[PDB]
DNA sequence: CGTCCACGTCTACTAGACCTGGACGG
């Protein structure tokens, strides 16, 4: 559930549902504290887009669909285990907490938002989270400007490894990407963030925040979410150079999140 | 049986909380 996997997921939904027509209600598992989706239509299509660590679904009634319904948008955050699967209607995984059902001509499938630990959330209304910065994958220059226009922000007083998690500037970067990013430039994870960014007012740190997650999108698959057996899991593991790898150091940032790295921890290291 | 760890917010006062399950230890 970092930016690459959000992106992959929206693109899986678009592709797998290209030719599906959904129908009926949208069903929530009972265990879920996320809201019920009040949405019913006899014939609708589902599409998606990603932004950072969020994804939006649009549910779009076809012409003449009943009952009446204007398109509806839902935005999802994946937590630590969210994902989407398309499965046979009677063979629902768990823990499929939100389900959309295909309509008759065809084998009965379900598009499921599947989330074991349940840190995922969805919101009615199709709005990106206020406060999240632009997507490092799809909004690169806006991302770069928002970081650079805002270096006085106290966010940047922190270690570069911590600032990379801050979704107000690095929307889409998570724990694995930060290790990978920093590793490509040997930037110690505990250099002050502002010092590493001030250089900018061969690729630099802000370019890698885009181009590194992009690499993962280009592997295709499920990225970090991909299961061992794993044709795509072995890919992702083979792509990783630093995160969890033998040889590397690791330390806890101040929020208890592990940062992996090689070499100098950097001036601000908890000591 | 256990303890620890995981791709991330979220919110009540920088810790806990929120969850399941895999790996490994005894």
């Amino acid at each position: 559930p970092e930016g690459p996997e959000l992106h992959l997921a929206s693109q899986f939904v678009n592709e797998a549902c290209r030719a599906l027509v959904f129908g009926g209600c949208v069903e929530k598992s009972s265990v879920s504290r996320n809201p019920e989706v009040p949405f019913e239509s006899s014939a609708y299509r589902i599409s998606a887009s990603a932004r950072g660590k969020e994804l939006r679904l649009i549910l779009s009634p076809l012409p003449g669909a009943q009952p009446q319904q204007e398109p509806l948008a839902l935005v999802f955050r994946f937590g630590m285990s969210g994902s989407f699967q398309l499965v046979p209607r009677e063979e629902l995984p768990r823990h499929a907490h939100l389900r959309f059902y295909t309509a008759p001509p065809g084998p009965r499938l379900a598009l499921c938002f599947v989330d074991i630990r349940r840190f995922g959330r969805w919101d009615l209304g199709g709005k990106w989270q206020p406060g999240r910065g632009p997507c490092v994958l799809q909004e690169y220059q806006q991302f770069r400007e928002n970081v650079l226009r805002n270096l006085a922000d106290k966010a940047f007083d922190r270690p570069i490894c911590e600032a990379l998690l801050d979704q107000r500037f690095f929307n889409g970067i998570g724990n694995y990407l930060r290790a990978e990013i920093l590793y490509r430039l040997k930037i110690p994870p505990f250099e002050k963030a502002r010092s590493v960014l001030e250089a900018l007012q061969n690729p630099d740190l802000l370019e890698l925040c885009h181009s590194v997650p992009k690499e993962v999108v280009q592997l295709g698959g499920r990225g970090y979410g991909s299961e061992s057996g794993e044709e795509d899991f072995a890919a992702f593991r083979a792509w990783l150079r630093c995160y969890g790898m033998p040889g590397m150091s690791s330390l806890q940032d101040r929020h208890g999140r592990t940062i992996w790295f090689q070499g100098d921890p950097g001036p601000l290291a908890p000591k």
